[PDB]
């Protein structure tokens, strides 16, 4: 499992959110944040199966790209476990 | 050490916060976020010792459970280190 974090300009929220839906990813979390690189930013977190990693950074990158400074960055970390409180399903079954 | 992240409906904040206190966990961080699954959500992060993992997801799950869609999810990641700036204590001593 992986946790993929995208931090971008608040205006590209729509573009990345729709890109995500393309490959069947609707579950996600968005935090209003400030990035010093201080300006308003949108942080988007998404837990996925290992098999989807390259598929996700690909679609996100293209969705955010403009070629101009400030397109954003992608951060990847390992997720030891995910649990759906309602069912108790874990990992891939919890998504 | 582990980082346990709970994302739930803003109204269950109290229930989970009290559940946490039951097993002696008062240290925690809460972020107002939006979850697309877009609606206001409460993200609760809590760093703990390894020995407390099952104890924590157990109490949180029961505290949040209703059986109805939207009970929330739990995300677990490894924490390489924790430091208490004031003392310089690390890990379990930093909690
Ligand atoms: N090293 C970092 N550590 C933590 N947050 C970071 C780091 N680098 C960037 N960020 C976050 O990611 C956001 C997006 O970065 P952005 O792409 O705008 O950076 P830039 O340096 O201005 O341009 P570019 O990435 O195109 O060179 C930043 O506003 C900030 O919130
Ligand atoms: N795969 C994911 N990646 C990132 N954030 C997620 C993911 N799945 C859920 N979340 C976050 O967790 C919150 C709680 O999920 P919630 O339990 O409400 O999901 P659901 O699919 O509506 O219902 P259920 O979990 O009961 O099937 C979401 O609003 C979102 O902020």
């Amino acid at each position: 499992m992986k946790l993929v974090t995208v931090i971008i300009k608040p205006f590209k929220l729509e573009d990345v959110r729709e890109a995500l839906s393309s490959i069947g990813i609707q579950g996600l979390t968005v935090t209003e944040v400030k990035g010093f690189g201080f300006l308003p930013k949108v942080k988007i977190d998404v837990a996925i199966a290992d098999d989807q990693l390259d598929e996700v950074i690909d679609i996100v990158s293209k969705a955010a790209y403009t070629g101009k400074i400030g397109d954003g960055k992608i951060f990847v970390a390992e997720l030891q476990r995910v649990i759906r409180i309602r069912t108790g399903e874990a990992d891939e079954a919890a998504l």
